[PDB]
């Protein structure tokens, strides 16, 4: 009966916590479109965001932090590890996916729910669950309670992830994640489950 | 993206927001409650759950805080409500699906999923309608609920059956909607990271 929450990595030795974030507000700070747009910093805004993250997550034992390539991730990442005395790892597994079409279109957004991204599903998937694996992998255990991971990544790879995880097909998990919003995966060995998701409620305070 | 964050209401200008909120742990002490058994207070477990939710809300601006009339649900809201000096609203709209059979995946109650759906959202759309909009901001209610009866709410908001949204809430976890008058989002769900702060 209690078979239902070994599935539920509830009450289970050995879980570990990963905290999946959305980078912060980018595309840079609005003067203008300034810089390179292919790897845009923050913006004003963003790093605003990212402090409110980071001072949210300061207040939480913390012993890893891991961000894609991105800048905008990367930024949002170092203003969470500041708080904790880690560095921020990179893996490209955790990149957005892929968007733009080789033949010159973007990616549409039809109402139905057809997967719309010429990266399919399940591949995002694999190389998201594989890099939240070998993060925890990566971390050593907590030296008391919850080993806990932030993970700072991209809106449509983060809830192809948590569908996956869930087994909700794309667009049945109908919500947008918001910027620097995190969601709470429980992690034990190759199990992984949803335990919250889309939370950016430090962001109500300022 | 226009019409997008139309049908999330993410950027539309009139929007509530409504932070439903799963009571804290009960049964209360030992193996024997020493108390009724039928209406459980907060466990001491449970008011230290509900003390760091209270904190974790006292920083945020709130307008109005509902409960369901049990006792473990009124006195999570209150906890909350004291860091603001509001009184706690009861209405038995937000009560657990009912869960025992008059004679003693599949919907296990008896209680049918869509009447839990609509006193539910009912309930939501009452409170948010009773509260004087903010001074300044957006105007935010918590809500103090049961694990099931929210799910429920916030599964059929998302189209989603008993089953698909396969998450437990955890206890004074904060699930928030975004709401205009009848127009209700599922923004967050499940969030309880104030009981990881040491
Ligand atoms: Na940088």
């Amino acid at each position: 009966m209690r078979s239902v929450y070994e599935r539920y990595l509830v009450g289970v030795p050995g879980v570990s916590e990963v905290w999946l974030i959305r980078h912060a507000d980018s595309y840079t700070g609005l003067e203008d479109y300034d810089g390179d747009p292919r790897d845009p910093a923050l913006s004003e805004k963003g790093r605003a965001q990212a402090r409110l993250l980071a001072a949210r997550l300061a207040g939480v034992p913390l012993h890893g932090v891991w961000a894609s390539g991105a800048h905008r991730a990367q930024q949002t990442a170092s203003a969470v590890a500041a708080e904790h005395g880690l560095r921020v790892r990179t893996d490209a597994r955790l990149r957005e996916v892929r968007t733009n079409w080789d033949d010159g279109r973007p990616s549409e957004l039809k109402p139905h729910g057809v997967y719309p991204f010429p990266e399919p599903e399940k591949e995002v998937a694999e190389r998201m669950r594989t890099a939240v694996t070998a993060a925890v992998a990566a971390t050593p255990p907590a030296p008391d309670g919850t080993t806990r991971v932030a993970v700072v990544g991209h809106d449509s790879a983060l809830v192809i992830l948590m569908g996956s995880l869930m087994n909700l097909g794309w667009g049945q998990l109908d919500m947008i994640l918001p910027l620097t919003s995190v969601s709470v995966l429980a992690v034990k060995d190759e199990r992984m489950v949803v335990r919250s998701i889309g939370d950016a409620t430090h962001l109500a305070a300022a």
